[PDB]
């Protein structure tokens, strides 16, 4: 009810300050889809880690021959690796879901779709926006509320930003869902430069800030594709809760 908002912010902000945790890190960006989140085990995952550079021939052989990247080290998660696991997190309860397998909408409209969507259930909604190059969630909370969580490495038309400093930043900070509907929409690939760069900075970049963004970089003939999924509030701050107690 009216005290969602509020619980929805402490959650997120605990789940995050928990990342700097080894298991808590290790349990969450791990990139194993098909099963539960909350059934990761941050020892087996290590022992995969210590498994895979035994067969490197030793830890500075295998960063030698991978990037230089310490496979213990901390993860700063790619766009798509916060996007499917902040997705599993927010909607699993006892049966596993596979953000990369479920099946995507992608001849219609953000707006046609959510107005088919129960306002009495929440939402969430993954985003595979070709024409960025970005994957991020679209959150909707039960009634209309919308909030944007996502990460980003950098190197397209936005900013890096870590997924800690949106949330921090801009967790709670809800966004309009007619700009959702233009940002995705079939359409926004033939808009007017300037609205593009309009939309992106508004939804996307920390400071709001049009001049850290660059459409130039845009994919203009990039597919959109994005699936809904209900939750269930109190089950996402179980598994929150279970993460950032590690």
């Amino acid at each position: 009810l009216k005290h969602r908002v509020t619980l929805r912010k402490a959650t997120l902000a605990s789940l995050m300050q928990s990342l700097s945790g080894e298991s808590s890190n290790r349990v969450m960006w791990n990139d194993r889809y098909d099963t539960l989140l909350i059934a990761r085990d941050p020892r087996e995952i290590k022992n995969a880690i210590e498994k895979s550079v035994t067969d490197f021939g030793g830890l500075e052989n295998y960063k030698e021959l991978t990037g230089g990247a310490d496979p213990f080290a901390l993860m700063t998660p790619v766009c798509g690796l916060s996007a499917n696991n902040i997705f599993k997190l927010m909607t699993e309860k006892d049966v596993p879901i596979d953000p990369t397998s479920i099946e995507y909408l992608e001849n219609t409209s953000f707006a046609e779709h959510v107005n088919t969507l129960d306002s009495h259930k929440n939402y969430v909604v993954i985003v595979n926006d070709g024409r960025l190059g970005h994957k991020f969630l679209i959150d909707l909370p039960a009634l209309r509320t919308a909030y944007i969580i996502q990460s980003d490495l950098g190197g397209g038309a936005l900013p890096a930003v870590r997924v800690e400093d949106w949330i921090s930043r801009r967790g709670s900070d809800p966004v309009s869902l007619d700009e959702l509907n233009q940002l995705l929409s079939k359409d926004f690939s033939k808009m007017p430069d300037d609205v593009q760069t309009r939309l992106l900075a508004s939804i996307l970049q920390i400071d709001k800030d049009p001049h850290k963004v660059d459409i130039k970089k845009l994919h203009l003939d990039g597919k959109l594709r994005f699936a809904s999924h209900e939750y269930d509030f109190r089950q996402f701050q179980r598994n929150a809760q279970y993460v950032a107690g590690l």
